[PDB]
C-alpha cells in the first residue's frame, strides 16, 4: 500500500511550535513525500521560496535514514494561476520546453518524481492536460535511457463529478500516470452559506441532491470512467474547516454569515490545523455525521467540520476494501507532527492512524 504525504514550503513560517520543515518528518511514516509547490519561469520549472534548495535537500536528506522513501515535487497549487498553467500546455512550443527543464531540475535536487498540481483545468483544457501528460511521461521514459531510475510522474485530480466532466480524461491520463490522488475533501463548496461537512465518506440517507459530494462516490465515479483501482490513491484531510454561525443553530443546515475565526498558528479564515482543532476541542460540543461518518464540533459561534482517528480510519478502511493503491494526507505540518497538542504524546496521529490500518493487510 502507498502512503502519499504532502508538505508544504509556507508551514515554515509559522510561529511557534507551528513552525515546520522536513526536519521533523519521521522517514518511516510514508512511503512518499511530496514537497509542496514548485513554480514556472520563463516555461521552466523553478523554485518558490527563496531557501527551497535548502529545504529540498534537508527534504532529500531523509532517504539517508530510510532508503526506500521516494519524494516528489509538485507544481501548481492554489497560489498558481490556472491561466498561467492553461498558457503552457496549449502552445506546443511552452510546454516542450516546460517538459524538457524538468528531468535536469530533479536530477539536480534529488527528487524521484514530479507531480502534476494544475488546479483546476476548465473545459478547452481537457485536450492539452492529456498532451502534458503523455509528454511529459515520454520525456520520463526517454531520461531513463541513460542507465538511471525513471522519475515518477504522478497528478492531484479533483474529485468534484462536474469538474471531473469537464476537465479531465481519465481514461487516457490513467495509463500514463504512476498514481493519481483523488482531492476528496473539497466537497463543502466555498460558494454558498451553509453548515456542512467537506469530506463525507458517505451520502447519507438525509438529502436527496449533491450525491456526487462525498468520497464514495467520487471513487466508484473514477474506477467507472476507466481509472485502474491500483492507480487510485483517496486523499484525506489533516485539517478541519470553519464556519461563523450565522444563528444559534448547530445542527445540519443551520445558517452560516462567514468563515471561521483563525487560528493561533495556521492565521488563515476557514481552515484549522488538526493540531488546532486539538486545542478547540476543549469545551467544544462534539458530535458526528452517521450516515456521513465524519464528525464536526461547536463552541459558541464556531462551527468546525474535521477528521479525527476514527473517521481516517474508516476511510482508510473503505479504500483498501475497493483495494485502491493507497491514501494520501494533505500536509504533513497540519497533522498534529510535534505530537504535543492533540492529547495522546503520539507523533503525527492522524497520518499514523491511516498506517496502521494500511499495515494490518
Ligand atoms: C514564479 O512564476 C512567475 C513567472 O516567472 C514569477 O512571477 C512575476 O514575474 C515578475 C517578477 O516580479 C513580475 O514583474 C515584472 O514584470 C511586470 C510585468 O509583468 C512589471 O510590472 C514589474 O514591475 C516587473 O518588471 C511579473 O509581473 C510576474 N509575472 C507573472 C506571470 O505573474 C513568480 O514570481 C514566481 N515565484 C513567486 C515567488 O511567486
Amino acid at each position: 500500500y502507498k502512503l502519499i504525504c504532502y508538505y508544504t514550503s509556507w508551514s515554515q513560517y509559522r510561529e511557534g511550535d507551528g513552525s515546520c520543515f522536513p526536519d521533523a518528518i519521521d522517514p518511516f511514516l510514508c512511503t512518499h513525500v511530496i514537497y509542496s509547490f514548485a513554480n514556472i519561469s520563463n516555461n521552466e520549472i523553478d523554485t518558490w521560496e527563496w531557501n527551497d534548495v535548502t529545504l529540498y535537500d534537508t527534504l532529500n536528506t531523509l532517504k539517508n535514514r530510510n532508503p526506500k522513501l521516494k519524494t516528489l515535487l509538485s507544481v501548481g497549487g492554489w497560489n498558481f494561476g490556472p491561466e498561467r498553467f492553461s498558457k503552457i500546455a496549449s502552445k506546443t512550443q511552452s510546454r516542450r520546453t516546460f517538459i524538457k527543464s524538468v528531468p535536469p531540475f530533479l536530477r539536480t535536487h534529488g527528487f524521484d518524481g514530479l507531480d502534476l498540481a494544475w488546479l483546476y483545468p476548465g473545459r478547452r483544457d481537457k485536450r492539452h492536460l492529456t498532451a502534458l501528460v503523455k509528454e511529459m511521461k515520454a520525456e520520463f521514459a526517454r531520461e531513463a535511457q541513460a542507465g538511471t531510475e525513471r522519475l515518477l510522474l504522478s497528478a492531484a485530480v479533483s474529485a468534484g463529478k462536474i469538474a471531473i466532466d469537464r476537465g479531465y480524461d481519465i481514461a487516457q491520463i490513467s495509463r500514463h500516470l504512476d498514481f493519481i490522488s483523488l482531492l476528496t475533501y473539497d466537497f463543502h463548496g466555498a460558494w454558498r452559506q451553509t453548515v456542512g461537512h467537506h469530506s463525507p465518506l458517505f451520502r447519507g440517507n438525509s438529502d436527496a441532491s449533491s450525491r456526487f459530494s462525498n468520497a464514495d462516490y467520487a471513487v466508484s465515479y473514477m474506477l467507472r470512467l476507466g481509472a485502474p483501482a491500483n492507480k487510485l490513491v483517496m486523499g484525506i484531510p489533516t485539517f478541519g474547516r470553519s464556519f461563523t454561525l450565522a444563528s444559534s443553530k448547530t445542527d445540519g443546515g443551520a445558517p452560516i454569515s462567514g468563515p471561521g475565526i483563525p487560528g493561533r498558528f495556521t492565521k488563515e479564515k476557514g481552515i484549522l490545523a488538526y493540531y488546532e482543532i486539538c486545542d478547540f476541542l476543549h469545551g467544544a460540543t462534539t458530535h458526528r455525521f452517521r450516515d456521513q461518518q465524519v464528525p464536526y464540533a461547536t463552541k459558541g459561534n464556531q462551527w468546525v467540520a474535521y477528521d479525527d482517528q476514527e473517521s481516517v480510519k474508516n476511510k482508510a478502511r473503505y479504500l483498501k476494501n475497493r483495494q485502491l493503491a493507497g491514501a494520501m494526507v494533505w500536509a504533513l505540518d497540519l497533522d498534529d507532527f510535534r505530537g504535543t497538542f492533540c492529547g495522546q504524546n503520539l507523533t503525527f496521529p492522524l497520518t499514523s492512524a491511516v498506517k496502521d490500518v494500511l499495515a494490518r493487510v
